[PDB]
């Protein structure tokens, strides 16, 4: 299954996962602050993740950044 | 599964899901905020997905980008 | 898993079409784009054939081809 | 499942489905006007397309060209 | 799944002929094309094998080759 | 399943299938006359072909080419 | 399954393991010393993988630097 | 499934498929005259291939060449 | 499954694996002298693998070296 | 499954596949000889194969060459 | 399923086996002397493979060299 990963180019970027299924709403959001990197998979409970805040990201599709 | 990345240009971005099926309609919008961005899946639920407003999308096949 | 068409509307009224898979092959939908919006459409268990009308940029895994109305 | 895209040059360009199974016929046709694209798949009832008309085409081999 | 070949007939009257899958072989469909039309034909459960005569313009997966009249 | 593609360069080429399984013997001789092209895959049938004749021939290693008798 | 690489730059770098599931927490925390090279699988119990610390990490998408 | 070709460069050449399992012998020897081609898989009975004689050899290798 | 190759730079390269599952301990330890060279999957039983001492290591993902 | 591609670069050259399981004999020694090519896949009985004598190799991984004693 | 290739460098060249599972421990040590080749896979009893001794070596992920 494919992951994104995710660098925090700032304190308090939030990686917000979002439902599979039927209905559509935020079960988590974690929390990354300056330099810390998630890497995360789109899995059973998460089909579309959500980022605020200013990180780097790449993703099969290449680098693309959030601000 | 594919995904497509949305990154919201301007502010009231709509990233909305269509229904699989033998029906088809809107089942979501997930609103993004310039320089937001989503990173969504088709599922067993969502089998299109239409953007509206200003956004640098990015899928397997490229760059597209959609204008307000 | 199965592949998708990305449909960029340049113009309004531009309609994204959906045949139906099977025996029977009829129009089911018709997704109306303005200007300037996206559609990423799968072919599924009921799409198995999409027409598009009007102008519009289309990508597929074969590249890019164009609408014209 | 593979997917041809026919790009019609000229109006009443027709796209032909042949039946999959023994039997080989055409089970239905499509007629594209002058710029309209359709993308169409093989299928459980689609094994073989048959182009009419002037038409620009794009498969998994490449371009190719009808000529009405 | 399976894959296809892309015929353009380059004069009248080409034949694209399928042989039967299976312990037997005969051809057991010939479609007659004319000079421009395309068709594009799956390798299928009844088709295992493709014969061209007349004169196309032929691709598959291995490359362009073309059929002479 | 992989196929290859077999076009005939003079009159009377063979295209054999050998039969798959412990037992290999020729079931059946395909006679391609020259420009006709036959393009065949591997079967449940057919595990081994051979070509007598001379041709040129595509498959997914590339180009061959057979020289007649 | 994928997995990703990390060299730790400087001491206490930790490398933390992401329930897969329902429920989101961290499961372990694996401490690198400065020069130690840990790979890591997606798996069954982990889902996302969180880096924290100076560390020089690879994956299928290309490199990424974490800083602490 | 992988396959070989064989071209033949002097009468004679002989491909010889040795039988797969605990057992290794030939099953079979298929001879071919100059310039016969032979595209041949590994199958069920088959696990290995030798050849005899002067031929050109395509595998998903690349090219090899027996000499006789 | 993928797997990782270990060149040790110096004696006493450890090649540790951890355990798969929910819970995340060393398992084996594989001591490297000198010059020898171990190409480790993962496993039923390993999901991590964490390199201590200076090694050339090679990955899906290409070059990275621990040190000391 | 992968096959490895063998040509006996002088006479008396051995191809030796090792069992599949926890125990590791030969179980069979094939003799090449000078300008023969064997192919040979890995297989339910055989998962390791050694060759002994001067050949030239090739894998998936590209060229490697035995050497003789 | 992957595999290894080893070319020994100089005589008593070993490629040892480790064995998959809960355990591990070698299991069988081949010796190869300089010039001959080994081209071992992965397996259900092998998960991790040492090379002891001067070899050449091929991977998936490229050419490194045991030394002695
Ligand atoms: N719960 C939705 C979430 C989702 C995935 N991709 C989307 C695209 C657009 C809107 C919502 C979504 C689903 O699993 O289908
Ligand atoms: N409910 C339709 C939605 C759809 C997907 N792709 C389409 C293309 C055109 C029109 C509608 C669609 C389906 O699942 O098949
Ligand atoms: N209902 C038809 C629709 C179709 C797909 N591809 C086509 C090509 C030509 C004509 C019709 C079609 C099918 O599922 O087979
Ligand atoms: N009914 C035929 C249609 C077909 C596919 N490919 C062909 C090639 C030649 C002739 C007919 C065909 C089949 O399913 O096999
Ligand atoms: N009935 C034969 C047709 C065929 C396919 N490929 C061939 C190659 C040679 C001769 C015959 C064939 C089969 O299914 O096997
Ligand atoms: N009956 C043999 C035919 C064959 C395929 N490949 C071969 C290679 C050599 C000799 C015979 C063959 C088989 O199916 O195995
Ligand atoms: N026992 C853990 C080991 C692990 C794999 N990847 C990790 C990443 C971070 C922390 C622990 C791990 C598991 O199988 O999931
Ligand atoms: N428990 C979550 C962890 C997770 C994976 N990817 C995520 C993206 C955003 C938020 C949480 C996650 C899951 O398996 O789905
Ligand atoms: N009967 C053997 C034939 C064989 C395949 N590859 C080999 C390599 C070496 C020696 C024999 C073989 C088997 O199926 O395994
Ligand atoms: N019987 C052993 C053969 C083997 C394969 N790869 C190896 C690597 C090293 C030593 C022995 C082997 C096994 O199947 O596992
Ligand atoms: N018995 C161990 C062998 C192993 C494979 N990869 C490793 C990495 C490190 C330590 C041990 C191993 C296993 O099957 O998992």
């Amino acid at each position: 299954s494919d992951f994104v990963v995710i660098k925090a180019l700032e304190d308090g970027v939030n990686v917000i996962g979002l439902t599979r299924g039927a209905d559509t709403r935020f079960h988590h959001s974690e929390k990354l602050d300056k330099g810390e990197v998630l890497i995360a998979q789109f899995t059973e409970h998460t089909s579309a993740i959500k980022v605020r805040g200013k990180a780097y990201i790449q993703t099969r599709h290449g680098v693309i950044e959030s601000e």
